[PDB]
C-alpha cells in the first residue's frame, strides 16, 4: 500500500472538512495522465488542443470550479450553476509543446485562488472585476506536472512542496519526494544566451562574471521547457531567467497561468522568486494576458543576480 | 474525453452533495488497481493477504467509512474517531485465490449499508448489535471486480446496473456497459455437477430435466470462480447455483460478504435471486459469517429451478 | 536480466543453427502482443479479423515459412519465392471469440512441420498432396497463448514442454514455468454435460462413475474456452473431453489446427492424449479441416476414461 | 499491423541472408527495453550498472558478437567459442546517468564493427590489434536510443537513417520517422557556455558571432544530455559542439564508443561531423579510449563553425 496523491491530500485537509479541493485534484490528476497517454504516443499543435479539451472537461465537470481561465484562450469561462464551485483556475495545459518532436521535455501548470469573501460570479465581467483584486500572495494552492521518462506531479497548498511520480502499474500519483528544499546555493545557471544582444547591460554583466570569475565554475544548462528547467532547478538548485529585453519588454511568461504558480513552488521549497520590482506574487493583476521577467531558485543566486541589477 | 467512474458517480448525485459516497469509490478503485497490478504479474495464499491488506488501508484513509468487515476476519474493525464516516462496508477482497495459478478468472466483492438514523458506532459490540438490525433491501450499495484479460467493474446503487472498464494507459474505469438487463430467459446452467451425489433429489431431478428434457436444449458452463460465473450470468443470461449439499447443511456462500451484494447487482439488473426460502435480500443478519445456497440469474430460469422445489 | 523466450529458443539450438525457427518464434511472439493489446481494450468477430491478419503479416514476413494455414480460411497460403523459408504451420489465430465479451479466457494455437527432403511447394496443390503425407508424430513444434490476467505462452520443440509469461512492463515473454509436467492423476474433469443426451453410452457411463463412485470424489470445470481448460489441464492434472456426439459426425476440434498440436504438447508433459482410435498424433491427414474428439491429460485419468470404452467393444 | 524494427531489418537484407544482424538488433532492443524499465521507475550510479549488465548479458548470448566494448571497462571481453559471432560493438550504455534525478532525457549509443576477412579473434590481444587496423569508415552500423516521454530507437546500416518509437502496448519499435535528413541550415547552438573560459579563442569568436552578428538570430539549446542534444540536431537541425578546451585535453568525447557512432548517424542524415582535423569517421583508432571533440550537425552551420577555425 503506497501513499497516492489523493490519500495525501484528504490526510492534509481538517478532519470532515468540505472536499472541494480534493474533487479539483482528483480532475487535474485526470487531466495529467490523459495528455501523458497521448505524449507517449506521439511518434504514432495538436497536442496543444487536445490537453486544453482535456483540462476544461475534468475541471469542470468536478463541480469544484467557479471561474476557468486557459492560458491559450481571450476570455475566462464561468462554470454552469448547477456545477459551480468556489475556485478560480488558471492554467498552462501544455508548456512548451514544440519540444515533443523531439522528444524533450513539456509540461502542466496550474494556480488556483479563491473567491473573496461575499463575493459572486455570475458572467465574465464579474470574473475579470475579480481577478483585479486579487495578488499571488492570496493563491491557496500551485503545482505542475512534467512529462519526462518519469511523470512528476510537483504540489503546494502553503505548507511546503511535495513531489509525486506516476505508478503507470496502478494510474496513481505516489509520493516520492516529500518537503522539496532548494539548496541556497547552487553553481548552475539556465537561460536563453541566444538573446544576450537583446538584455539589458546589468544583465550581461551578470552572465559574464558566471562564465569568467576566478572563484567559482558556473554549469548551464537549457532545456528550453520551463517547466523541464524549474523543475531541475527545484531539485538541483541554481537559477533559472527569462530577463528583460528589447525586443519583449513586458518580459516573457505570463503572470497568472505560469510565473505567479513557479512563484509559489519556488517560495514554499524556500528559495527566491522576483520580478523586475521585487517578488512575483506581491505584483498586482491589473491583465489577464498580463507578464514579467523572471529570476528563480536557490536563494542566495537569485541575491547574486539582484546584486548587479542594483548599482 | 471519456466518461470516467468517478465523473459517472459526481454527476449521479444531487449537486453539492456530502461527498462521501465519492471517497468511497475512489478507494475501492484504487484498491482494485492495486490488486490487478499484482495478478498480472503473479509467477514472475499471498495474493490473499495483499488484497486485504490493500482495500483496509484505502477505505480506512477515505474518511467515508465507519465500520469495516473482511471476510477472512474474525471481527468487523472500527475506523478512528477523526476519520470516521458513515457507511458499513462488508468485502470479499479476492474470490476464488487458488484459480491464479491456472489463469483463470478471480474477483472482489463489495456491499455498503448506511447507520441507520440516531446510530452511532463506537466499538464493535456497537457494530455487532448494528447488523443484526439490518437486511440486505437496506443495502444502498454493491459491486464487483473481475480480472480476466481486461478488468471490469460491475456497480449499483439502486437505480439499475452500469459496467465499467479499466482503460490501463490512464488508469481509470471508463464507461463501457450502461443499464446491464440479464435477459429473462436463457440455456446456460453454471453449477458443480462434481458434488452431483451430496445433493438434494429435487435438485438432482432439475439438473436431469435441464439434460435430458426433450423441448430445450442446454450449455453447462463452470469457471470455479463465482465472480467471474456470475459476471457471464448477468451479462449473457442463465443460472448460478450453489445448491444446499449434505455436507454443508447451511450453504457455501457468505451472506453479508458475498451473497447479498451479488443478489442486489442481479436483482437490479431484472434478475431473481433466491436462497433457501425466497429473496436473499429479505433474510435476516443473525450472524457476521452466516451463510446460504444461492440460486441466482435470469427470472424464468430461476422460476423453472424453485419449481422442482415446490413440487 | 531475466531470460526471455527468444533467449531460450537461441541457447536451445545448435551452435550457429540456420536461425529460421528463431525468427518464426519472434513473428508468433509479436502476433500475441499485438492480439493481446487488441483484448485488453475490448469494449473501450473483429477480434477474429484482426487476430488473423497478424499472425499471416508477421509469419509471411519471417522468411520462415512455406505454407501458411489458418483455421477460419478455406486454403493454405504459399509465401512468395523471395522470402519463401522451410516450415508449415497450422494455427487457430483466436479459439473462443465469443467469450471476450463476458472477459473468459482466450487463446491462439499453432503447430509447426517441417518440408519433407527432396520436396518444394509453389502452389495450392503441392501443399494439399505434402500435408496428406505428413502424421502429427513429424511435427517438429507447436504451443499455445492463453490470454487471461496474465498472457502466457507454452510451448515445445520436442524435449518437453516451458510456460512463459507475458512481462508487459518489457514486452518480452519470461520463463515461469520450466519443464511442466501433467500429473499422472488428479480428480478433475473438464466437458460440457449440456450435451449430455448426444454422448455415446459409454460415456455417459463413465461421466456418471466420476459423479457416483464410492472411492473418489471429483470436480468439474468447463470454462468453455479450450485453451483455457487445457491450460488448466496441463498445470493442474485431469482430464479434458470434447466425445462425439451425435450432432457431429467427426467430432469437434479440426486436428491440424487444434487437436494435434494440443496433443503434442500433452505428451511432451507426459500425459496422454486420444480419439476415437488412439493417439492422436498417429492419425492420417486426408483432409486440412478434418475433425476428432478428444480425450486429453493426466495418463491415469484417459485410461479410466478409455476402460469405459473398451469394456463397450 | 504496424512495421516493426525487426521487421525492418530482415526486409533489408538480402533474400535468405545469415541473420547475424537481425539476431544483434533483437539483442539491443531489449536491452533498451529494460533500461528504459528501470528509468520509468527511477524514485519509486544504480542505473548505469543495471545498463551495463543488461547489454552485455544480451548481446554476449545473441551468438552474434566477438568482442564487445563497453565505454565503462578498461577491457574489450571476448564472447566464448561456442557462441561467437562476426560483430564488434562498442557503446555507452547509458549516457548523462546524473540526469536521471532531474526527469531529464538519457540515452544509450553503439556502433558495430565486423571482423575483417581472413582475421580470427580468441584473445584480448588479438582484439586490440584489430581494432587499431579500423576506421569508422569500416563502420557497418550505429544507432542510439533516447529516454524521454517517448522512447526512441534511431538507427543506420549505411543507407540513411531511420527513427523509431516504443509501443509500450506490445513491447515493440514502430517505424515513425524514415530517412531522417538533416537541415541544411537552422539557427539552433548546443553547447555548454559554462565552460567559456576554457575554450580556444576561435571558438569563443565564433560563440560570440552567433549572439551579436546583425543578420542571423540564433536560440541556445543544451539539455546536458549528449543524446538527447544530438536527437534534437538531427530532427529540427543545428549545431551541436563538445570543443577541444584550450589546454588540449578537455573538451573531448570517446571516439569509439560515442563519437564514431554518432558521426556516421549524422552523416547518414546529411550533416557533416567533423574533430580537430576533418571527419571524424577518417581518424584512425590507435587504441581503446582515445578521444575527440567534436562539431556536428546541418552541414552549412558546421561550415561556418570551421571557417572561424580555419581563420
Amino acid at each position: 500500500t503506497p501513499t497516492t496523491l489523493t490519500q495525501y491530500i484528504i490526510k492534509s485537509q481538517p478532519p470532515h472538512s468540505r472536499g472541494d479541493f480534493t474533487l479539483l485534484m482528483m480532475a487535474i490528476q485526470t487531466s495529467v495522465k490523459v495528455i501523458e497517454k497521448n505524449i507517449r504516443r506521439a511518434g504514432m499543435a495538436k497536442l496543444d488542443v487536445i490537453s486544453n479539451i482535456a483540462f476544461k472537461a475534468y475541471l469542470l465537470s468536478s463541480t469544484s470550479v467557479c471561474v476557468l481561465g486557459s492560458e491559450e484562450e481571450e476570455q475566462m469561462i464561468i462554470a454552469e450553476s448547477g456545477r459551480r464551485g468556489d475556485y478560480l483556475i488558471f492554467f498552462d495545459p501544455l508548456d512548451g509543446s514544440s519540444n515533443i518532436d523531439a522528444n524533450v521535455s513539456v509540461g502542466s501548470i496550474w494556480g488556483v485562488w479563491r473567491l473573496p469573501k461575499d463575493t459572486t460570479i455570475n458572467s465574465v465581467e464579474d470574473a475579470n472585476a475579480v481577478i483585479r483584486m486579487l495578488k499571488g500572495t492570496d493563491m491557496v494552492s500551485a503545482g505542475y506536472a512534467v512529462y519526462g521518462s518519469a511523470t512528476n506531479l510537483v504540489l503546494t497548498s502553503g505548507h511546503g512542496v511535495d513531489g509525486f511520480t506516476l505508478d503507470p502499474n496502478i494510474g496513481e500519483f505516489i509520493l516520492t519526494h516529500p518537503h522539496i528544499s532548494i539548496p541556497k546555493k547552487r553553481s548552475i545557471y539556465s537561460v536563453n544566451e541566444g538573446n544576450y544582444g537583446k538584455w539589458e547591460p546589468w544583465f550581461k554583466e551578470y552572465i559574464d562574471y558566471l562564465k569568467m570569475n576566478k572563484t567559482t565554475r558556473y554549469s548551464a544548462r537549457y532545456i528550453g521547457s520551463m517547466v523541464g528547467d524549474i523543475h531541475r532547478t527545484l531539485l538541483y538548485g541554481g537559477i533559472f531567467c527569462y530577463p528583460k529585453d528589447a525586443n519583449q519588454v513586458e518580459g516573457k511568461l505570463r503572470l497568472l497561468y505560469e510565473a505567479a504558480p513557479m512563484a509559489m513552488i519556488v517560495e514554499q521549497a524556500g528559495g527566491k522568486a522576483v520580478g523586475s520590482n521585487g517578488r512575483i506574487l506581491e505584483q498586482s493583476i491589473t491583465r489577464l494576458h498580463q507578464r514579467t521577467p523572471v529570476y528563480f531558485g536557490s536563494r542566495q543566486e537569485v541575491d547574486l543576480c539582484m546584486a548587479f541589477r542594483d548599482r
